[PDB]
């Protein structure tokens, strides 16, 4: 583990990360998709192989030594608020677990469903609440990538409220 585990936020391409793994936002179906996903296909193609995995969980794919872990968060144009909500939570569990299996000091995580999958709302606070649930029992020094100058600034305030 990390000698005192970290949150910090940078805003910047998470293709461009300097931890020892990352977490995809990704679709069921392991397709190229957009935004982060599509960033993800990019920089490691060879990650996408039998990728494809349920809503609410996270599947490990090495593209070489380095890994991804796609986690599929739920599609809230297809969800209700409180099914949507729930599967959310999960997809953080699962990536905490992998995480924690595959020893790493450090992890690269965008916020699931904030993007295509928000159904047109804003989920910063509710989807960085089920990451800070998931992730605080791990011993991970954890880099949050976003791509938005006022979301960085209320991510860094959430991380800095607790410290
Ligand atoms: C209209 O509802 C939404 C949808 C998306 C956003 C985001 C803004 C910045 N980038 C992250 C996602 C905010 C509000
Ligand atoms: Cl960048
Ligand atoms: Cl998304
Ligand atoms: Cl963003």
């Amino acid at each position: 583990g990390a000698m005192a585990p970290s949150y910090r936020v940078k805003r910047m391409d998470i293709a461009k990360n300097d931890e020892e793994c990352v977490v995809n936002a990704a679709n069921p179906r392991g397709l190229p998709g957009d935004g982060v996903c599509k960033a993800v296909y990019k920089k490691w193609p060879e990650s996408f192989k039998n990728s494809a995995t349920p809503v609410g969980t996270a599947k490990t794919v090495m593209c070489g030594t380095y890994p991804v872990i796609h986690a599929v968060g739920p599609n809230f144009s297809n969800y209700t608020e409180s099914e949507g909500d729930r599967e959310l939570a999960a997809a953080y569990r699962e990536v905490a677990k992998e995480v924690t299996r595959l020893g790493v000091n450090s992890v690269a995580i965008p916020l699931l469903s904030t993007g295509v999958y928000s159904g047109g709302k804003d989920r910063l606070t509710q989807s960085l609440n089920h990451l800070f649930t998931a992730m605080d029992s791990t011993d991970a020094d954890v880099v949050i990538y976003c791509r938005d100058k006022e979301w960085e600034k209320k991510i860094s305030e959430a991380i800095q409220m607790r410290t």
